Formats: structure tokens, C-alpha cells, sequence
């Protein structure tokens, strides 16, 4: 427990079927992600964001961000360093 | 690829990959399906600013309704939305 | 079905149909389960504005903790949450 | 000074000094006064989350209550607000 | 009273000397006023909007708004129909 | 001109014509002075996004720190910000 680091007003989350917890950290202008049982997160390479606010994860494991303050969408797949924007 | 968003808040996605956004300065609920360039709005009405979405394994889309103080739903396929 | 919700934000619906919706102005989160008429309190603790929702397979319950910045998780049959 | 705050959002100041503050997740505003060390929950009715607020020279106050869709006041002296 | 007319989600507002009251439509992505004692309200021309968030007046009647979506702030004179992008 | 904000919230302008805001998706809050093109950042410290700003007729700025529960304020030319 107690595991997530440096968390600033997280707004959207979402969970996939390893345990894998996905947050927007609003504030900090970053995704973060915690697999289940882990004790550090990892910060998603999402680029160019101004504010994720949600977050949803499909059944392969692709990761999509609303970007609330660049009016668009971004999609990031399980373990990918380039995002595409939807 | 998704047009005209405006401080776009909620997403969700179906088992098929269709991807669900609440437009939430735009007062709408729009998606893209997984095998199309051609982004859809969905047929809720009365909406005061959508903010969350959720998708249920039938297809059903789930939206808070902020300044409604309710959620709307809308089964696949329908275009008539039930409030929760 | 759900009642006395301000400003709902976040939703997420399960594989039961069971639908989870921060009640983000009351300082609460809420579930109603598919086929029931009467929501229920969850029982999180100490939450400072619940602003979003997901639930995985078995039912458990995970909320952003917007002013607390943390994440908190309860078991749908637990009484006590923890903290990510 | 303040006090039980939950994601406070909007704030004013006004002539006097005294802070005006919508406690958001708690669903009031409160206000203290320069110099005093006890916060007033002004008796507003009915909000659903007040998002903004505003002060006049007079000490009315003004607060977007975000989720009626609507601007409440209330004048420092009255007990009784009014629907912009 | 009862005299703004189609808001949705307003989130910020201001007050000026005069008494008119100036809110963000947030919702509706406007800035609307009502001076005191009116029946309708006005709409201000500024243009582009991507969701204003807050909003304030200045002793001059200049008005300033945040454009949530477009990391901006703008401004106008009273009476202007002309935004200046600060 | 400002520049590098993102997502910002509350805005504020004092009789100078000083204009403050809060750059709520990046964890500050700048200022613009009437007379000058340069954009300052406050010396707040410790903040969890700010959301709302105000300025009082002596050039103190109270800023709403949305994920710490608090009132911040910093009086003018002070870079000793106090807790309401
Ligand atoms: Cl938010
Ligand atoms: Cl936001
Ligand atoms: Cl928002
Ligand atoms: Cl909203
Ligand atoms: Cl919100
Ligand atoms: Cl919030
Ligand atoms: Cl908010
Ligand atoms: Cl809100
Ligand atoms: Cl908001
Ligand atoms: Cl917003
Ligand atoms: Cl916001
Ligand atoms: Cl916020």
C-alpha cells in the first residue's frame, strides 16, 4: 500500500485484467501506472501533453488519454514509447 | 482521428476498440469505431455538460451529466437514452 | 434509480452491470447494480472529492482522491479501503 | 483559520479584506474576515457545487452554483439568496 | 431575478462597479453579463473560445477570461469587439 | 504575453492592472504587470494545483490550492507565503 509518488489532484483511473492501475496525475501533467502488488510506478511517454484528464485501457492493453488542454486524444500501446494521437 | 474537441474530459472503450469521448465544452458525446476515419455523436439530448463515460460489455454508453446532476444511457443502437 | 447526486464526474460500469459513479459534489462514491432500484454508499473513508472511477473483473473499486492526492481501492464485500 | 476545506476552487477578497472561498467538495462557501480566527459558512440553499465566486463593494456576494446551472446572491446581512 | 437564460456548468464570475454580474458559460464555451436589474442578458464577442474557466473585471470595464483549452488569456474593453490575446 | 500556461483556471486583475492567473496544469501561478511583457511566477510553494485566484486593494494575492485544502496568500513583495 501506499505506493504511488508524488501524485497532484489525479482525476481519471482505470484498471486492467493483470491489476495494472492507470492514473491521469492532473496536476503533474503525467500518466502514471502501478502494476498490482508493486511498489514503483512508471510514468507513461505520452509527449505534448497540457492536462490528461481521463484514461481508459482496452483488453491488448492500449492506453488512451484525454488531453484536456490540447483538444484531442492520444493512444499509447503496452509498452510503446510513441504515442499516436487519435 | 477525432475533430473539433473541446476540453475533451472522459473516455472509455468496448471490447472492439470503438473509443467514447465526453466532448465536455462541446455538450456532447462523440465517438470513433475501431475501422473508421469518421467520428460520430451520439443521439443523447438535454445534456449540461458530459464529463465521465463508461461502456458495458453489451455496448451500453454510461455519461455523467454534470450539470444535470444525473447519468444518461444509451443502449446500442438506440437512440433513445434512459436516465439513471 | 440513483438520487441526490451533484455534479457526478466520474462513471464505470462492471461485468454485472453494476454502475459506479462519483457523486464528486457530495463527497461520495455511489453504485447501483443492473435490475436494482435503491444505490448504495460506498464505504470509503476520509475521501476529499472523489473525481474518477474504474472497477476491475472481481468488483473492486478504485476512485481518485482529488484533494487527497491519492488513489484509494475497496473490495466490493470490504468495509476497509486502501490506499495506493 | 479556515477550516474542513475540501478542493476549495473559486475565491474573492473584498474591500474590508475579508476571503470568500467555495469549499467545492463540500458544497458551501465559506468566508473569513481580516482578522478574525472563525470561519462563517454562509447560508446559501440548495447548491450543487459552487464553483466561483465573486464580492461586489456592498458585500454581496455572488457564486456560480455549477451544477444548477445558475448564479446565486446573497447580501451580507440577509439570510435569504436570490436567483441571478 | 431568474434572468440569465441557458446557462450550463457557469463556473467563473466577477462583478463590477455598476453591478453587472459577468459569468463563464463554461458549459457552453461564452461569457455572458447581466447588469443589474435586467431582463436579458448579453453575450460577449470574444472569439475562439476553447471552455472559459474564470473570469475577471478591472476598474476600467476591461474584462479578462481564461481559455481553459487554448492556454490563453483574453481580454476586452468595454463595449469592444475586439479580444486582445494576452 | 503569457506564455507556457496550460489549462489555466482563475484569473485576477488588481487596481494597477496587474493580471494573475493560474496556470493549474502546470503547478504555478504567473502574473503579467501592466507596463511590461515579461510574465513573473509567484514564489508560492508547496502547492497541489491552484485553481482560483484573488487580489486585495493592498496587492496580496490568495490563491485556492485545490489538492492541499487550503487558502495560500503572499503579500505584496513578499516571498513568505502564509497559510488561511
Ligand atoms: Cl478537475
Ligand atoms: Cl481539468
Ligand atoms: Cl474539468
Ligand atoms: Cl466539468
Ligand atoms: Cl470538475
Ligand atoms: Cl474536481
Ligand atoms: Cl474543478
Ligand atoms: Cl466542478
Ligand atoms: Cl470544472
Ligand atoms: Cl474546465
Ligand atoms: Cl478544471
Ligand atoms: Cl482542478
Amino acid at each position: 500500500s501506499h505506493m504511488f509518488t508524488g501524485l497532484n489532484t489525479p482525476s481519471g483511473v482505470a484498471v486492467d485484467s493483470a491489476g495494472t492501475v492507470y492514473v491521469t496525475d492532473h496536476g503533474n501533467n503525467r500518466v502514471v501506472k502501478l502494476a498490482a502488488g508493486s511498489n514503483t510506478q512508471t510514468v507513461l511517454p505520452f509527449t505534448g501533453l497540457n492536462t490528461p484528464h481521463g484514461v481508459a485501457v482496452d483488453s491488448a492493453g492500449t492506453v488512451y488519454v484525454t488531453d484536456h488542454g490540447n483538444n484531442r486524444v492520444v493512444k499509447l500501446a503496452a509498452g510503446s514509447n510513441t504515442q499516436t494521437v487519435l
